[PDB]
Parts: structure tokens; sequence; C-alpha cells
């Protein structure tokens, strides 16, 4: 498993335009368009992301593109952010995909806000941070996928992937 096969598994495919579980404009592999209610707005910022008209849809190419983009931006944003860079770098690999996963979902700004877990994942004590973040707004929303992630930093494994 890696971080692609495992954020694949967690926000799925569509090439065509989609409203994502907070109701926000979104293609691809989870790729937020705009937080705007507006379905042209959307198709605007589409167009813009991809370089042509595409009347709402892409291609699977397309969306891969989008998604090595993201990635690549999320581990970048990470490195760039003094709150998360230490973690990362305190990490192993396995753990990393699960904050990786999170500043994907949630941006890293959300992420730096989980202060106390952060203390924790540094500190390497995984029961304690898995129950702190469980105690959110994210666990409660989207629950089986932070399960998940959750199950990623605690055994360091990719347990909760397997089978899926
Ligand atoms: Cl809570
Ligand atoms: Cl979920």
């Amino acid at each position: 498993m890696n971080i692609f096969e495992m954020l694949r598994i967690d926000e799925g495919l569509r090439l065509k335009i989609y409203k994502d579980t907070e109701g926000y404009y979104t293609i691809g592999i989870g790729h937020l368009l705009t937080k705007s209610p507006s379905l042209n707005a959307a198709k605007s910022e589409l167009d813009k992301a991809i370089g042509r008209n595409c009347n709402g849809v892409i291609t699977k190419d397309e969306a891969e593109k989008l998604f090595n983009q993201d990635v690549d931006a999320a581990v970048r944003g990470i490195l760039r952010n003094a709150k998360l860079k230490p973690v990362y770098d305190s990490l192993d690999a396995v753990r990393n995909c699960a904050l990786i996963n999170m500043v994907f979902q949630m941006g890293e700004t959300g992420v730096a806000g989980f202060t106390n877990s952060l203390r924790m994942l540094q500190q390497k004590r995984w029961d304690e941070a898995a129950v702190n973040l469980a105690k959110s707004r994210w666990y409660n929303q989207t629950p089986n996928r932070a399960k998940r992630v959750i199950t990623t930093f605690r055994t360091g494994t990719w347990d909760a992937y397997k089978n899926l």
C-alpha cells in the first residue's frame, strides 16, 4: 500500500462534478473545486484547473493528473508548515501516510489545529493520540474514514486498508 492507493480508497474516483460529504463541488479523486454554492463557479474552476472547456466532465488521465498534483501539494504543504514538519520528520513511512491523508482532506490549517494529537504523535504515544484524534468533528462526521486513518496512526501498519 502507498499514499495513492490509500487516498484512492478513501476518496473514490468520479469523472463528473459531484458534491462531497460537506456538499462542496468536487471532481476526480477528491479534488475540491470550490466552496461556493454555484455550479457555474465550479465549472469555471474546473476549466481553469484542466486547461480546457470541460463542461463538468474530465477523463481518467485528467483525474490522475490532478491527483498527483494534489498529493504533491499536500506533502509540500506539510514540509513548509512549522507545526506539521516536525511531526512528519518524527514519524515512520506508514504513519506519515496517515498524516498526508488528513491534510489532503482538511487542509494544512485544519490539521495544524490538532495541537494536542500532534504532540502525542511526536511523543509516540499511539493509543493516547488515537483517543484524542477521535474527539473531533472530523471523526463524528466521517467516522469510517477517520477510523481507518486513526488505526493507521495507532498501529503503523496497513491493516485498516487491507481487504478493501
Ligand atoms: Cl468531540
Ligand atoms: Cl466515513
